[PDB]
């Protein structure tokens, strides 16, 4: 099961490094664009976990209601992004939002014949990745409340899917 | 069984990306950065895989007989390093050398109390990581002939082990 290693690597190699100073970075950003914003950038890292492992390199196309606002400023250096979430045509929220890159690995594997990795396998591992990461975060309260996991599938009944609504539903669980 | 995911992530997200253009960068380098007495750089990525997962944040400080020579120059950016290997003071070879970074993840895990991840578990995963990666590489020849995995365990009598000697053993049996 690749999911297990993938989740631990993601946590140990990335989340555990960046989450500690996140709260300070967004704050610094908030203080300096407070004139322009008011409608402060919310504080947690929102991690998108599309279970179909479909990962554009751009929420700048994923949803008309998600719009790139700005780069969150400040071996590995971290390029986080701030986005506004619209609803009813209005800005309804702003948050640091990104895809869980290990889902790309799972996707690449399923596309790599020698991996012997079926579509059923990939989805199952994606689910296992999400679950494992949740368990990891559960045991690190400090990190668990510095980020939010947003896992989703697009509906079978080809009714319309809203990535922004998915994000907003979590973002409103807090405040 | 974190080793599974670590190996696949390392292959998909790094090795399979970098190995395709390795021999080109090495060829290119073996001239256009003219240094009179510089020796030819060997053709493959040599990857250090200590089973104890002990990765120094350097590479030279583990062994004075491994000496940094140059950065291998390159749409992502990659940091690879060239070293000369000494034997009785003499230059016995020149190669592109680095540690397998996923072993750092295994070491960090064993240090992370809540992982429930012991030194014994770490060694088991380290071996599995090597075996898994070797298996992956075997079914990807165009990438297997471009790198060499150097897995080793260190004898309790450290006077009986030299990291440079280990690299040299592999370096000597090839082109
Ligand atoms: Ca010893």
């Amino acid at each position: 099961s690749v999911a297990h290693g993938l989740a631990w690597s993601y946590y140990i190699g990335y989340l555990r490094l960046i989450l500690p100073e996140l709260q300070a970075r967004i704050r610094t950003y908030n203080q300096h664009y407070n004139n322009l914003l008011r409608g402060a950038v919310s504080q947690r890292l929102y991690i998108l976990l599309p279970l179909d492992c479909g990962v554009p390199d751009n929420l700048s196309m994923a949803d008309p209601n998600i719009r790139f606002l700005d780069k969150l400023p400040q071996d590995r250096v971290y390029s986080n992004s701030i986005y506004e979430l619209l609803e009813n045509g209005q800005r309804a929220g702003t948050c640091v939002l990104e895809y869980a890159t290990p889902l790309q690995t799972l996707f690449a594997m399923s596309q790599y014949s020698q991996a012997g990795f079926s579509r059923e396998d990939r989805l199952e591992q994606a689910k296992l990745f999400c679950r494992t990461l949740e368990d990891i975060l559960a045991d690190a309260p400090e990190s668990q409340n510095n980020c939010r996991l947003i896992a989703y599938q697009e509906p079978a009944d080809d009714s319309s899917f809203s990535l922004s609504q998915e994000v907003l539903r979590h973002l409103r669980q807090e405040e």
